């Protein structure tokens, strides 16, 4: 049906916008601390600590399958990246501090993303 097609075009345009958001967030991580999953070969104890690992590559896979239905879902995964790092790593570490700086800088990007999603529909 045409109504199904129109819903599919909307998901496609959300996907486009979330790709630009994902790129902008990821530029805020020039060290590439959050680029890839934590390897269970190098942090064997990770999944004892962190129940829902997340990283930018994982998000990009989901996005490319149009797997985010709304901005809230995308934000959930971005918050996992930050919040997982802030739990596993101590305050005095480069990892924790990188997560704080990503959260702060990413707030800007997500604030306008929300306005664009609401405005375009
Ligand atoms: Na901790």
């Amino acid at each position: 049906s045409m109504e199904q097609v129109a819903m599919e075009l909307r998901l496609t345009e959300l996907t486009r916008l979330l790709r630009s958001v994902l790129d902008q967030l990821q530029d805020k991580d020039p060290a590439r601390i959050f680029a890839q999953p934590v390897s269970l070969k190098e942090v064997p104890d990770y999944l004892d600590h962190i129940k829902h690992p997340m990283d930018f590559a994982t998000m990009r896979k989901r996005l490319e399958a149009q797997g985010y239905k709304n901005l809230h879902e995308f934000e959930e995964d971005f918050d996992l990246i930050i919040d997982n790092c802030m739990k596993y790593n101590a305050r005095d570490t480069v990892f924790y501090r990188a997560a704080v700086r990503l959260r702060d800088q990413g707030g800007v990007v997500l604030r306008q993303a929300r306005r664009e999603v609401d405005s375009i529909g």
